[PDB]
Order: structure tokens, then sequence, then C-alpha cells
């Protein structure tokens, strides 16, 4: 669970040695490029890239797992952590974000500043350098290539629809259909179908219908993963969840809005027009009461318990020929 | 020479088409989509997605040339476009430019802003959604999807490069030697070398060799396109140049700062020191006097004429066995 962790991190040290060497004068630029792994591919919970290797490692017969397959494995794990770093790099300056992973925000460390555009698209550039470094003379490469580059696009997205959802903001436009469209687009894809797509193209797996298949589930896991986490931004513990919620003072197209809207009556609108988005803690207060009076906290209950059960259907009914046990890990992951 | 220029702006209107339908809910983004490659990629002059069309001419066989070859020669010279816009939009961000190509910078729209982040992103994946669509079925497909992930990591190194050395700026860092390694790997290896390469690929040139050989002309090309471009922000007639030069009240890695500063007595330094980046017109008017005391406009001449010979003596030692008119008709466009 967790020593597969320390071996995925210690790798780390080689992928920024493979990505920071012949050209002189480049020196000072190679430079910055490693300040920019360090700082955003590291002090995450890893567990993206950490589904590559767990999933390859369940997808392959034990008798093709070589030290240079395993390699590999590890490799393209810290590519879906590095497409990650890149868009959180981007998100945090188009939001204005102060901290991340509990530590200030690139973009607003003295002297980067919007620098960090840039630095987020060698980030994404990194991805490609690995693939080809690691990967070239492999069967999948091209696959990889694709998925990744779709990946981005995919999440690019959902970014768009997120950005036209929340400018002046307004709840007509935070729909139950608009919502599941941003999580599928901007986090589902990427978080979910990306890590366990790649895996399966380097265990050999590459059928269109297969990988349609993975599809269905991984989305719709990626649905309640979100949703769970806007959930728990508000009434997680914030000493177990290590995370104090904000989205309330911020107009975001959380869940518990999206509910909220469909159950309120006129008067409760208002109450909501008027205190989401203040930084005002009386006024957090005031959001938070209006989701307990209409019992978000039992909605979510009902939703968490039928969304488990619709996974395992779909686990049924979709997994195979591959092992259940690669979509139940996550599901366990996500489910407690 | 500008007949096949409005061919080129012609199938524009298709590009977009292509790019902008199955999926309903995501019609918002796809419509904002829509709206960042009409106003990003439209306006400029056409040249480097035009070599490669009039590149790829030259390279094939008429008899290879029918309706979808050409359409492929067209579709790729706009994912040069496309890379470019890219650059353009992110780079104006983090300048803090006002206007580019006579118009209003995309991120200075109102109700923009950083949002141009994500939009800048969206150009550089429809590059790949363009060669797929495309491409996907050519043998050179992956030797494509290679070389613009190639372009854009150069240029972006290039860039750090450039940003490091101008950030509080510094006279000692702007050498003769960082001047041309920006040149190289910021301008030169996406504006010269990537297009000539990719229609040498389209046409079935993939040796090493020859893609080497064609580099050495194409990044010397290169550098002489941007110290001309450097000489004549300053010292162009704006109204045959359509441009004012404002690099001086700027604090750039210009030709002309970096030729001054090797020619400048401790005194010049000085005067160079205290006039360089103010923005007024007293101070704007020193710089270019000094530069003229140190003839610069002769430097500069020389160095024209001898980058002329040297560009015909690397054609006539590299161009092989690529006809020299591909490289001919660059040169033509280039020198005056
Ligand atoms: C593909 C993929 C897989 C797993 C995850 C995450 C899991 C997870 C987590 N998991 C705990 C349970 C949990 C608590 C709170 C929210 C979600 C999950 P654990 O598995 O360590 O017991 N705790 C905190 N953050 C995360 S992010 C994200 C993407
Ligand atoms: C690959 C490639 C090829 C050509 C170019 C450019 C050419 C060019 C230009 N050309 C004129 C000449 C010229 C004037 C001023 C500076 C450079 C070139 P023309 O060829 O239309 O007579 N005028 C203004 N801008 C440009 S940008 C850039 C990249």
């Amino acid at each position: 669970y967790a020593q597969e962790k320390q071996d995925f991190v210690q790798h780390f040290s080689q992928i920024v040695r493979v990505l920071t060497e012949g050209h002189p004068e480049i020196g000072d630029a190679i430079a910055r490029l490693k300040e920019v792994l360090e700082y955003n591919a590291i002090g995450g919970k890893y567990n993206r890239g950490l589904t590559v290797v767990v999933a390859f490692r369940e997808l392959v017969e034990p008798r093709k797992q070589d030290a240079d397959s395993l390699q590999r494995a590890w490799t393209v794990g810290w590519c879906v952590e590095l497409l990650q770093a890149f868009f959180l790099v981007a998100d945090d300056i188009m939001d204005s974000s102060l901290t991340r992973r509990g530590q200030i925000c690139w973009y607003q460390k003295p002297g980067v500043g919007l620098d960090a555009i840039n630095d987020a698209n060698l980030l994404e550039a990194c991805i490609y350098r690995l693939l080809k470094l690691y990967c070239r003379e492999q069967p999948y490469y091209l696959n990889l290539i694709e998925l990744f580059l779709q990946s981005s696009y995919q999440t690019e997205i959902g970014q768009t629809l997120d950005l036209l959802t929340a400018p002046n903001v307004d709840l007509v436009r935070f729909t139950e259909k608009r919502y599941k469209s941003i999580v599928k687009y901007k986090t589902a894809f990427y978080s979910f179908y990306l890590p366990i797509a790649a895996a399966m193209y380097m265990a050999g797996i590459d059928g269109e219908k297969e990988h349609a298949n993975a599809k269905k589930i991984l989305l719709e896991m990626g649905e309640f993963f979100q949703i769970q986490d806007d959930y728990l931004d508000l009434f997680g513990d914030p000493s177990v969840t290590g995370k104090i919620g904000t989205d309330i003072q911020d107009n975001k197209c959380s869940w518990l809005v999206v509910q909220c809207l469909q159950r309120a009556t006129p008067e409760q609108y208002q109450i909501l027009k008027e205190n989401y988005g203040q930084k005002e803690a009386e006024k957090v207060a005031r959001v938070k009461a209006l989701y307990e009076e209409l019992d978000l906290p039992a909605v979510f209950l009902q939703y968490e318990e039928d969304s488990y059960s619709h996974i395992m259907a779909l686990i049924e009914q979709y997994a195979a020929p591959l092992p259940p046990a690669v979509f139940l890990g996550l599901a366990r992951k996500i489910y407690k």
C-alpha cells in the first residue's frame, strides 16, 4: 500500500537527473527547470502516479516484470504527476491562490510571479521528454503520447467550462448537468482514466472497447471522488482531512451548492445569494447552516451509498477481462 | 508568393470548423475555443505556416500532390501558426504587453485576464488534435508529433533563458554568447527549423543527417533574422516596417545592447545604465545617440554582408540533396 509509495518517491531523484543534463550555456535554464520540478512535483500524496505502478503490476504476468519494465512504470507514473503539477501551477495563477499542499504557491514566490506560466509549460514538456527517453522503443509509445495529449486537452476544456461558469458569478449557471460535465472533463479523465489507461497500454491492452469499458467505470469513480471532496471541504473534520475548507468564501460550483439550489425555496436562494463568497465567518456560518437545514449531509450519505452500489455494478458488468481488483483497489481508496 | 497566401488563409475556416464540433454540454467551452482561435491565430503575416506549404511543394514530386496531400500541408502549416499563437498569448501575459499585431492583447480584453493562460494551453492542444484528424494514418505522424513537442520544449527553454537574463536587470548578463543562445532556442528552432523539418517529414525525408544538415542552415538564418529584427526595431523606417520600436524603454537583450556593451568605454556603460529602460523620450534619444556614436548601423551592415556570405556557403555545403531553392526562397524573404 505504502512501501510501493517510498519506491515511487525514491525514483523521483532519477527523473530529475535525466531531465536535467550536453549543451553548455542553457545551464542556467536547466538549473531553473530543476527548481521547478522539486518545488511543484513533490509534496502531494502521489495517488495518481502510484495507480500507474499498482495497476501495471496487477495487469502484467510477473514473468514480464524485469527491472527495465518496472522502471518504465515508475517513469510513466511520474508523468502523471508532472501533468498534474502543470495543471496546478497554472490553476493557482488563474484562481489567485495563496497556498497549495500547505506551501506558498510557486507563482507567489518572490521573483517568480507570472514567469510561472513558462514553468508550467516546462512541466508539461517534461512528460514527453520522459516518454521519449524511457519508452520510445516500446510498441505502446505512440499510444501513451496520445493518451497524455488527450488527457491534457480534456482537462483544459473542463477548465474552460469551469471558468465560464464562475467568472460576477451566478447560481443559475450551476446546474447538476454542468457540474457533472466540469467534473468529468476537468478532474475524472486525468485523475482516474489516465493512470489505469496508461497501465493498460503498457501491459499490451490497447483495444478500444476495453479502454471504453474501463473509462465507464473510472469516470464514474471520478464523479464520486469530487462530490465527496466537495462534501468534506465543509463537513470534513479538518484535523482528519488535514484540510480547511474554503469553497464557500470563493463562489465555487461545489456539489453542495448544486443540491442546495435544487432544494431551495425563493427565500433560501436569497440567503445563499447574500452569503456565498463573503469572507466574513458569520456569513460562511450562514451558508453552512442553510445546508444543514436542507439536510445535505443526509443527501450526501444517501448519494454515497447509491454510488457505491452503482460502481460495484459497473465493475461486474465492465471489468472483464481485466482483474476486478484493478478497479476495487481504487474504490477502496475513495469509499470509507 | 502572395496567392499561395490567400489559399493558406482561406483553409483557416475549415481548421476552425473541424476543431469546433458530438458532446452537448461542452458547447460553451467549444464556443470559447472558437473565439480564442479567431482572435489569436489570425492577423499575422503567416510566413512560418506558409513555409510549410511552399517547402512541401518544392520537395514532393508533383505526381504525389493529390488534394488530400495539399490539405495535410495546409493543416500542418496552420499547426505552426497555432504553436506560434500559444507562445505569443502566453508571452504577452508574462511581459505585461498592451498590444500585439496592432490589436489589444487577448489577456488585456475585458473578461479574459489570466484565463488567457488556459486559452493558450488550448491553442497548444489544437495542434495535436489537427495532426491526429488529418495525419494519423500517415507514416510521418509520430515524427510530426515529436517535432512539434520538441519545438515547444526548445522555445520554452529559450524563454526561461530569456526571463533569467532580463528580470532589476543587469547588462553584465547580456553577452554575445547568451544572446545567440536565447535566439537559437526561443526563436530560430520554431521559426526556421520547424516548418522546413515538417515539410521534409511529410515528403518522406526523415533521415537524421539530412535533418541535421537543414538545421545547421536554418538556425543560422534564424540568428540573422532576429538580429536584423533588433536592428530595425530602432533604425527601421516605422512607416515601412509598420512597427514602432520599444526595445529601448523595456531592458531587452537586443543585439544592439550586446554590441554596445562590447564597444563601450566605462563612461559610455554609465550613459547606457542611466537611459536604457526609462520611458522618457529624451532618455530613449540618448541611447540611440550612443548607438550611432559607436556606429552600430555600420557594424550591422557589415554583419549582414558577412551573414549573407556565410548562409550561401552553408547552402552550398549542406543543402543536398534538398533543392537549394528551399533554403534560397527563405533567404530572399529575410535579406534585402
Ligand atoms: C486515482 C486516485 C486514487 C486515490 C486518490 C486519493 C485518495 C485520497 C485519500 N485516501 C484516503 C481515504 C480518503 C479520505 C478522504 C477523502 C478521500 C479518500 P486512504 O486511501 O489513504 O485511506 N485521502 C486524501 N486524499 C486522497 S486522493 C486520488 C486519485
Ligand atoms: C520562416 C520565416 C519566413 C519569413 C519571415 C518573415 C518575413 C518578413 C518580412 N519580409 C519582407 C522583408 C523583410 C522586411 C523587414 C524585416 C524582415 C524581412 P518581404 O519578404 O514580404 O519582402 N517582412 C516583415 N516581417 C516578416 S517575418 C519569418 C519567418
